[PDB]
């Protein structure tokens, strides 16, 4: 079945759609890789005054922010428009993002975002399509609510929003406005696709200078600046992990990432993930990976670079050393709070089992057990 | 896989059995449609007089009662019998059942009706064959516990009933009943099917003029009557919703329904179910459907009609308008605590988004935009 | 201290006071019976076309429909408007309430009843002031949004509304309104106390002929009609339980109720309260009844009557016997799903007992012990 | 108020009764000592063919068996009996006991034990007054269902079982049994106590040689055998923690507790208990022990004795060294998974402070510092 | 009993005390005003290069930090020191805190702080003396693991640490470290008091430039920057709101907090704590404020200043306005996702009840009413 796979290999997007302002890339959700995970990933570049349409997918997802500054606006139907101009415009709660945030979308939830920054704004979305979430099928999805974009994963059989679906009559009447204004939503003419450019600058109720509970949940949390590192060893690396003790939303919705950053060919001790499957984002840098199966045979063993995207599956035995750059990347790891087991440092598992019992296994000397266990720093991030 | 399904249509039910008192109806599980939702779907009618022989199927499911009243008997194993005969006849508690009924009955859980009253009972039954309480299989079953009755998903191959399993004798030991009594349990020369024909009233413990606790769950609410509405507009239509908040059942089950009535011509705004699948049955009256899925393209622009049954997949866009004698359905949901997010309404989408967002993303005026958000009454149920 | 106490005996309220359109009678929450307990209990009736003005309280309480009809308003801040005029008058959620029916509101939440009806509409509240929901203190409190009404329970020192508590102007223009309103409001020159006669009749958005979810939740359950009792004998009575297995709301809020019916002097089998203190309401009907406490001491040893309103400390031991004209009551327990341990019937706590320990514990025959634990029908609810 | 406590002392139990079969000894609940953590002890001893008559408590309460063994029957009220002979005597589940075992038994819960074995049958019992559970008052009480006992806890003013406290007639006609088995039950002429003589062997359905869930819920756990301690070193001691990751019941309790062993002069590494109160029972040996407040006096420096009871408050630090015949002795905490945190050991609190923090508080060297971070062994029991 | 008070007053810390490094001010907690609530306060000042010595208190605690930056080390026992030397020095992680983060503090938990900054760290401290979390009394409590602090609350009698308390011989033994350094700890010839001025530059294992679950939770939120405010209207002023839908923590401690900035004399609309005291400390800016009980009496109508701490119960009516400086506040909830209900404006409880029942209740015009439902903006947070 699904993960009796044989080959990995880390890769680039294997696409590509342009967009009046910015693009889209995607890795093809199809490969005996992705499937057997249950996720499919884009990565998106937002050029500046670019508006990502609105919208919304069956499978929940992750968004790490690459690199820029900029607004999501999350919809949640049912809450009232708490952000509105005094004594008109108004709208739902506006989020601040910029890079090294992880955003979560809750599937069926419409969001769009806007480059409000002076550089370009990238983003890789890493989505859950076998979350018990999604109740369609292996497939991801875009339902889009503005424009006319071209199909993301979905594609071409294998375009319009969701307002193009109906007869626009009727949801002219619907919405209670001639039909000129529905002709529009459903943008049939519109030839832009998924991101916009803006008419100068974009303009609501931005706020430099009830529902306190449902409506504003937390959506985001940073875990890519060094001051927030839960693992950390100067010559080595530093390792933010974020869960539900982290971040709510993770609870509902089963999921949890990483942030790492090694240092000049620093050690990420050899673990295997306990609970979950790791899909890795190489953020910047080299770093040599060996993935290991049921059977010791290396499933994949390559030096992964920046832009590549690569699967470290439940279970498989993962090590990983830092180039002379050092090693930068992001993980979606496919549970709640997910975690490693080591088998390599202050917390390995070695260090767990009695002295003759290693020796026993490996028929080594009393001695050799010994160094075996405490000839280490701290597990995790292990200095060269 | 599932759900990229091409062309949807709602239909009556494609078969049919007769029993000594009444018939069931049932709706082909294979369809592209059915599966895809995870849903089988059947249309008891029993005569006055009639008992629907006691069953339980793999899957939970859910009953709304279309019209008639009655009485059902669950049956709830290792609980006291706490209806009985004074200073015998003794049996588990009896539930009084009527149209608008909404009764919930867990995958394993026997249970038997008896039309009480005076007219045809009528009910259409959902059954969750995805649910993670089904391990047998996509397909559905019903394992009876009396009579010799007929496959009524399970099409000979794709009878009689479990104690017909078991080798009389030592059944009877078991039982500890002669055998000519147990051979009987067995029923092969018992010729009625599921509902029979009772020997003039029914009689038991009923009750005109412990486990206080799990043993007497609630297994009913009725959500038919409109003093029973969630959402409410004169001249529109009025909704009730059931789940959890309402029917403690339906959390452990995440399972939820609506039982609406659109008035004249009236407008069930413009949404799309966030994360679940819409089963729906025409209770009575007209009503143009329109669904959409993620490339705006119509999977369904019909008229619907009274007694037919079709479906609305989670995350596609469904537009629905009233005939003239309105329209009344039962919708059958697969998630727990279901919502949907509607798209045209005082709780919209789009007034969820700020002004120039609209704007810029359908090209329109400032103003245009301002219609778009404020143009309306509540969401939920518009009035022409 | 608290429970210690020594005499019980059952009693009216102690009170009351006039208001334009009916009264509101209450029992001293400062009896050391009460106080142990941590209950409070009123009895408001509601002249037809009376309005019980907009109120809410520190403590949740649980509220038994005497007999009448009419309309329940709940307000749950931060949620829309469901129920409005179409193509002009807008509020919350309108809720029937009728005999039989227990309601509940959660402290902080105010609500406002309409006797909509043709008779007198009854009703006890049971305020539960020691609920972990209650911050302030040991007293229960009732904070009125409109009118000038008399202290209930909070006498004189131990009036107006909270608007008249804050300064006209300021008001005013918080609310964006000419003083000559906001003065009103504050209703200083009120002279009609909690609840009101309507001019003629009372009509807003009802409804004869989003948040689906948490804003739409269920606030009440009928447990008074003979149709859902939980418990019944022909001879002897019918008991309906009422817990969070049956209305979700009483979880997040450690309440349960009964409403019990004993037939021409029929038994409510000897029995102590687990985890709960019960607080009872004769309906109507006779029944003597004894409590007994640590030292087999009857601390109440009376025939309690209708109207009034008497307590069963947690563990106490309590029997009951219906007079000639039965027994028809309403308990208020202090817990979650409240449960009780019968020591005679089919469920006794004696029948759970191997033979031997009963007999070696009364020094009676090995038959004797057998006569104590099957000489009997159903355990509760026992016929003379 | 409460725990404000100046002085400090262990001591043996305070009271005794006799009774047929063996005795009860009680410590008073009274003082400063117990009140402020909410618990009560007694120590039963039940004399061999001792029967325990079966009671129940307003607070639950933990029992360690100080030696022996014996059969416990306890009685969850509305379960059927599933112990009883094959095609009567048929009686709830009977559970064995022994020395090191734990038994929880909730609030309201009935229970009654039986000497089987050849020696004295020994244990003390803690009851958590403070006990969400209870809803009386801070007073422990003991409600018995057989016999004429004499009041433990509950002093005369501050006898007979509940059934006493009903009209004799009425009881009869409610168990349906001659007046003359009735008065029995209420045991007036019963001069025994709460422990009894059997005669001669005690026999039911037991089983040398449905309600599969709840009915069946572990009652006890055996901490006391060395086998199955959770931390342990060859010449310091053993400890055994006990809590929800161990017994179910605890969860829905709040309740945890512990059984440790020190060898010969080991150190209970200087730690405070973080979420819970401490009571200790001194099974066998000597142990210096000193409790500090907030203000770093020592509100008790003695040497605990075997036999003795002794009381560590919340956040308090302690610090204990066995005798030369070591340390034994159980733990009662009031909390859910209570634990300690250390201050001086292989997880010490100190071991957690980076270095110069630790310098710059103790105002000591680099090195001096590293001394009492990394010399020692494990933390909880040290070795000397 | 407790919040039957009378009088309410806003008022600045009533003590202080100087430490080496910096000062501590507490509010008398015995007040009825603070007890009512079981709240305790105090505000830290920790000049440059001060180290507030760890400590922990039988209280939870949200810490709200007024200004300066700065780091905070937690110790939760049993976790591994992550942070750590390459290649010593090895502690547990640090957390770098900053103005407007919230920080929380389970009871029993360790923590010491560090002005790494070059301004004055500031920040006040609620500590939560009725949390279930407290089993020791009313009073709260620090417990000291270093130095010889000056009692904060507790009041000689109403000094020294934990170590201090244990014969000084024994201590060592246990740590295993000669009786000089051990003294060293208790530090009786420690003359510093809690804050300290450390050598030169503090320094650790900092990070410029396993337990991945529990031992790494978030214990800080920063909800001051105007960027995170969930409420907002740019002439008004703008909410930021703090649970458990934003900080896991909150949950397991039923706490929940908010940090509001009204402009130029703006309205924080009228309305009533629903479930919660809400204990508030004037950061910055003028703002009259008005509370009123149950009997419309404003127990409290001053001007609130910077510096102060006020009160407002649970249930009771609160409005306020701005100066002319604006008003920036802190405010510490007693509950978990605490909410409120407000009575002027958008979500307000007028516009939820009909309109022919408002006027009925203030009898006013069908226009009037409709004045008071719909002549406003945004509910919370309303423009002059």
């Amino acid at each position: 079945n699904q993960c009796q796979l044989n080959q990995l290999q880390a890769r680039e997007p294997d696409n590509r759609i342009q967009a009046e302002a910015g693009q889209i890339e995607t890795w093809n959700f199809n490969q005996g890789d992705f499937q057997c995970a249950g996720v499919a990933a884009s990565r998106i570049t937002i050029q500046r005054n670019g508006l990502h349409l609105p919208s919304y997918s069956n499978a929940p997802q992750l968004i790490y922010i690459v690199q820029g500054r900029g607004v999501l606006g999350a919809v949640f139907s049912g809450c009232p428009e708490t952000f509105e101009e005094s004594q008109l415009d108004r709208h739902q709660k506006t989020r601040r993002i910029r890079e090294g945030d992880v955003v979560a979308i809750p599937a069926g939830v419409a969001y769009w975002s806007y480059n409000d920054g002076d550089q370009e704004l990238v983003a890789v979305n890493l989505f859950h399509v076998s979350s018990d979430h999604n109740q369609l099928d292996q497939n991801p999805r875009k339902f889009y609510l503005a424009g006319n974009p071209e199909n993301e994963f979905n594609q071409q059989g294998q375009g319009n929003n969701v307002f193009s679906g109906f007869n626009t009559q009727l949801l002219a009447q619907a919405l209670n406005v001639n039909e000129e204004t529905a002709r529009n939503l459903q943008g049939q003419n519109d030839n832009r696709n998924q991101i916009i450019q803006v008419r100068g600058n974009l303009d609501f109720v931005q706020p430099p200078r009830l529902e306190e509970t449902f409506c504003s949940l937390r959506l985001k949390e940073n875990i890519g600046n060094p001051e927030r590192a839960d693992i950390f060893s100067p010559r080595a690396g530093r390792i933010s992990t974020l869960n539900s003790h982290n971040l709510p939303i993770l609870r509902f919705l089963r999921l949890s990432a990483e942030r790492g950053f090694f240092y000049r060919n620093g050690i990420y001790s050899p673990h295997w993930n306990v609970n979950a499957h790791s899909v890795v984002y190489v953020i910047r840098g080299n770093a040599r990976v060996q993935v290991v199966n049921e059977n010791g045979d290396a499933i994949l063993d390559q030096e992964v670079q920046q832009g590549q995207l690569f699967i470290v599956p439940q279970n498989h035995g993962v090590i990983q050393q830092a180039g002379n750059q050092g090693f930068e990347y992001f993980a979606f790891k496919t549970e709640e709070n997910a975690f490693i087991n080591t088998l390599a440092g202050r917390t390995s598992f070695l260090r767990a089992l009695p002295d003759e019992v290693l020796a026993n296994a490996y028929q080594i000397s009393r001695e050799q057990a010994r160094q075996l266990k405490y000839n280490r720093q701290e597990t995790i991030a292990l200095s060269s």
